[PDB]
Parts: C-alpha cells; structure tokens; sequence
C-alpha cells in the first residue's frame, strides 16, 4: 500500500525477509525489541485491525500460523509473545496490518 | 466434559462464573481477572488448543476469528483511540493458562517495547 511495509512487499526498500508467500510477508523488525523480533504482515492493504472484514478472517489467522512456524524456524523453543497494535493507544507505528512476534528473552507483564 | 479442565475449560461449559462479553459457536470473549489496563479482556476459542505452537493449519479461520470478535467487542466496549491484542506463548511468553486465548487492552496509552 501507501506505507513502508507496503514498499518492503514491493521490494523497493530493503528488508531480511524470513518467509514468504502468495499473501503474507514475514521480515525482522528494523528497530527489534527482544533478541528475535520480526513481523508477518498480509499482501493485502488492510491499514488497521479495526477496519479488517469477516472474509479476511483466515487471511488474519494465516499471520498467525505463518508467524508460529518462523518461530520455531528461527529456535523459539521455549516461546514468544504475539502482538497486533491498533490506533494511537495501542501504539501502532504504521497503518498497515501487522503481527509482532517477539522472542529470546523473558517477556514481562504488563505487555506495555 | 468436552474442551478439558483448565479453568477455561471451565468456564466455556459455565462451571465457572466469568464476566461474559460476547460468544458464539466457536468463542467466548470475557473480562480478565486480573486487568493490566483500563478495558482488558480475552477472547478464547470453544476448540480446546493448548498454545499457538501446537495449533494446526486448519485452525487458521478460527484464529483469525478470535482477532475479529476481539475487534468487533473492542468497538461495542468504545476503545476508540485504540487497543493492543496480545498472546502469550509458553515460558518465554508468561502463559499461565494452557488454552489458547487473545488479550485485548485498551483504554490507555499502551507502551513500548510490549513487555
Ligand atoms: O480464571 C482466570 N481468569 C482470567 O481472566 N485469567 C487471566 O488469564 C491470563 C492468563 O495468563 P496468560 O499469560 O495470558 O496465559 C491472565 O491475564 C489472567 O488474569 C486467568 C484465570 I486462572
């Protein structure tokens, strides 16, 4: 779409994918907060969660699947903490879906 | 007793009380115990699955579900600045409750990094 995930997707701009397929992208996170921190974000332009459709339901849940099996490719054997930000309370830094998956150390509570 | 006996279990067969937000044939959305912000509720599939790391291909639909009812209580709860979804997963994750389940936060600024 009209964001940087958007030119990630299309190539323009660099990123260290892990994982691709006909509709999703999966790539570390330029500004990591943990020892693994990387995203899964859909092809599809949907800028937030909140404006996601009920016929994307299996899109949303493909992040999901897509982000458990790069974790367990990249040896987060012994777990990780999933994250999807909404809006300005929930602190999301791009308008376009995307799914946080962060690892390799000891995530603490509350989650922000 | 279908779906085990975590409490979650529990409470999806109404053994346990628990603060009932929305359900429908595949999930149950409910305040948390325990509330780390303002609003703060989960969203929980009927299909017992103890974590995401054992959840099959054929879940996808259900786990995007969770995301869209999250969404869906979300608006009808006015988190309208926004909200945070979280799972937690395994030891490195916190988990406690081994049924897999989506927290929603909102109702303030929610920080980073998120735990
Ligand atoms: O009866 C319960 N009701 C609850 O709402 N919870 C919450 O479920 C969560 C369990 O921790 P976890 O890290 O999400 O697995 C935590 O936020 C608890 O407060 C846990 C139990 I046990």
């Amino acid at each position: 779409g009209d964001t940087i995930f958007g030119k990630i997707i299309r190539k323009e701009i660099p990123a260290k994918i892990i994982f691709e397929d006909d509709r999703c992208l999966a790539f570390h996170d330029i500004s990591p907060q943990a020892p693994t921190h990387f995203l899964v974000i859909p092809k599809k332009h949907i800028s937030q969660i909140s404006v996601a459709e009920d016929d994307d339901e299996s899109l949303l849940g493909h992040l999901m699947i897509v982000g458990k099996k790069c974790a367990a490719d990249l040896g987060l054997n012994k777990g990780y903490r999933m994250v999807v930000n909404e809006g300005s309370d929930g602190g999301q830094s791009v308008y376009h879906v995307h799914l946080h998956v962060l690892g390799g150390r000891q995530m603490h509570w509350p989650p922000g």
